DNA sequence: GTGACCTGAGTCAGTGAGTACGCCA
DNA sequence: GGCGTACTCACTGACTCAGGTCAC
């Protein structure tokens, strides 16, 4: 966490950062990772000190080219401890990649939900459950968050209180707005909710609901492509996890096919596939990774606790 | 490949050569190959400085008519870097030129970043193999560079895990303006060295989540394309390969046409679609390319790298 | 044609020859087409000077009116170069003109690079069967000039061997300024030997790349307008085909029109837009020429060029 | 042979750029 | 397999002539 008020002892006009802190913008990674053309439209900042900052931003952190040995060194901060049932974290390797935004394409009836509840609870795992982590996040655009699953999958990772892993946010979007105001106050600048989860339960699914028709597309995805940058910027900041889910549509043109189409799949990096399939359980797809290549799965949720 | 400090060498005012050298033109060629304009932006550089500085520089690199036959005895060194994939290499002739620009697109999973990855390894190699006998300096926005792969490549190539990191320059560069700024440090790090590729990864992963709707779409365009000519700039100016990577949009008629518009298609040499095929196996088609014809690989990304 | 220093032996002094040969004009037929503004501004030559040498270039240089008829004698003996491929053969009327303005426009991958590098070869056929029998000049822009495909065309027609690669002279224009000078060294290469194409691989790239806001806008378009009447002093007193290249923009308002507005619109005589047609084939449409319909034609590239 | 004085009058336009964005049984 | 809508960006500079009137 390096913000905008560290940014203050390096002689940086207080005005102007608690003008920028007004804005979005929360820390000085922020502003190094938007243009010159994003600060030149904050009012109050005209050109020289949106110039200024950027000098002082770039000078602050360490934005060049490295060797990535450092790089594979960070990787140590991420661990993926994605239990669930059976079989994850075993071929589904990563389950978590820390700053990486995770996209559970899926299917009604497989689980995403309590999978969701199931990565939340992991995320609060101990350090004797090989890591431990803490918790930023949740959003619950589609109204589907029953913390009794939290409970109940808590008992099965052996956790006895499940109010101690209660996510710290349990916010709502009621349209498209993405909730906007979350990402900026919520930038994570505290001492705690450091490799966390940030949790986005049916991302998309309100851009479905408000955003109609042809006439609306092209608002409805630099919305979300805006909102996607917004998630990327934040998994960026520090290292957080991304989990975000998903839900399909049906090709009648002649079985599931993106909704928020080439945006989301570009802007995720590990997108994910659920099937049903036969019996109570449910498979699964390895999809989308740069490094991990592709396969299925097999899981099964009980009463006392979720896998996926 | 002559260092910009040799003019002064020459007789040119060490004050002046400096500034320049702070002004981002850091070789004798980087002076040549810009206009007067942008020398005359310069502080402390009039139009006399800058039109003895132009005539200077002319005196050296020939900028004259070389005969075809000249540039295709030059041509006989290509490198053109290998694919790792018999078919692939077969498809591209001998693989990627060095000293053009090549563009990668597709939908998701489509091993853009695959190429790459298994591609820039390939630089550092003896020619036995097609490779280089120059180093990587991989450039990536979206950091899609997961290290897991990048650690676990070096199995096969016959080479040691050592000589394969240490042989490429990564950062992140998470902005529009942060890539030009990129492309120069890239270059006044990299003239006294020996480079075979410089990739960067996504071009235009961040001209769409920056630059925000139409009116701000000019502006996103013109910085496009002094990116684009920066780019360039550097293949003649080290004789190198500068693979980028793009994305894809749906195309409502009311589904595949790559971003960027028509300033990305223009200034990329060589122009590959990578294709989601029958299963595991994927397809590569030569979309926009000088040289080679129109023809479909069938290569498929192996756990040690592209094969086939 | 006759050079700059041909009436100077017993006109003008040999020392202001001289002293105008750095000015860029090394022919007297040049010298005609100057300004009185033009010339009062270079060092030395003072009203009287430019007085008496603009009153021999013009007794040298017919400048007056003459009747269309005997034009007509001039245009029925102009050469007409072949293309490469025979449908677009009919469709320009015999393919590119000499003596004039061509520009082919087109989104990427039409094809006109490809159709430039046919006819540098082209260029060299006999009269019977080819284009003006002469040297082929390829000032490029873009660095998309493959020796390798002109020899592809050499293999046909049965003037195969880097024979062909000897006569064309290839120049490699890095800047706008250093664009515009390659004329000046240009200018003197054919009143000595015998050219037949001015290709300018893309007349108007660097002006997009180089010119960057509106406040450059009027800049720019006076620079293009200054090349392009550089282009027409050479291609009408050379009688030389210029061929040059354009991209193309996209109308955000309502779909490609090109780049370069009312300047390079009004000035190039004959346009075209290539487009993509279906498969490997293409199409190329008349946008704009004094003298020929605007239908529209087919062809496609092969491994041997641009024919059927 | 001696002996300086007095400011008026405005002008004339130019240059286009730049695509995005999936949906539904 | 019948489905549309969205707008903002700016800098440019060189220019000349004209005179004529007196007494102590
Ligand atoms: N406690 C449980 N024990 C066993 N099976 C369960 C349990 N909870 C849910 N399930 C099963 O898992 C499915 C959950 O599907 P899910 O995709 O999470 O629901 P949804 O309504 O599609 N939510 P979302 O996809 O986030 O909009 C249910 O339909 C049941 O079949
Ligand atoms: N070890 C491996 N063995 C086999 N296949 C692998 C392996 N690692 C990666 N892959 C495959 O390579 C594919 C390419 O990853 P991909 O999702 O294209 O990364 P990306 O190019 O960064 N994504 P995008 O930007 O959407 O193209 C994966 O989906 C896997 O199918
Ligand atoms: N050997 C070949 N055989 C057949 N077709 C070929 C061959 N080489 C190139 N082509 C075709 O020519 C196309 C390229 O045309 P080109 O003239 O390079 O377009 P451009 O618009 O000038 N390129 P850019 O630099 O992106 O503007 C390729 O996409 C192929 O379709
Ligand atoms: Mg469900
Ligand atoms: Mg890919
Ligand atoms: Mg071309």
């Amino acid at each position: 966490p390096q913000p905008i008020s560290r940014l203050e002892q390096c002689g940086i006009n207080a005005n102007d950062v608690k003008k920028l802190e007004e804005a979005g913008y929360h820390t000085v990674e922020a502003v190094a990772y938007a243009p010159k053309k994003e600060l030149i439209n904050i009012k109050g900042i005209s050109e020289a000190k949106a110039d200024k900052i950027l000098t002082e931003a770039a000078k602050l952190v360490p934005m060049g080219f490295t060797t990535a040995t450092e790089f594979h060194q960070r990787r140590s901060e991420i661990i993926q401890i994605t239990t669930g049932s059976k079989e994850l974290d075993k071929l589904l390797q990563g389950g978590i990649e820390t700053g990486s935004i995770t996209e559970m394409f899926g299917e009604f009836r497989t689980g995403k939900t309590q999978i969701c509840h199931t990565l939340a609870v992991t995320c609060q795992l101990p350090i004797d459950r090989g890591g431990g982590e803490g918790k930023a996040m949740y959003i619950d655009t589609e109204g589907t968050f029953r913390p009794e699953r939290l409970l109940a999958v808590a008992e099965r990772y052996g956790l006895s209180g499940s109010d101690v892993l209660d996510n710290v946010a349990y916010a709502r979007g009621f349209n498209t707005d993405h909730q906007t105001q979350l990402l900026y106050q919520a930038e994570d600048m505290m001492v705690e909710s450091r490799y966390a989860l940030l949790i986005v339960d049916s991302a998309t699914a309100l851009y479905r609901t408000d955003y109609s028709g042809r006439g609306e597309l092209s608002a409805r995805q630099m919305h979300l492509a805006r909102f996607l940058r917004m998630l990327l910027r934040l998994a960026d900041e520090f290292g957080v996890a991304v989990v975000i889910t998903n839900q399909v549509v049906a090709q009648v043109d002649g079985p599931k096919k993106p909704i928020g189409g080439n945006i989301i799949a570009h802007a995720s990096t590990t997108r994910l596939y659920l099937r049903k399939g036969r019996g109570e359980t449910r498979i699964c797809k390895i999809y989308d990774s740069p490094c991990l290549p592709e396969a299925e799965a097999m899981f099964a949720i009980n009463a006392d606790g979720v896998g996926d």
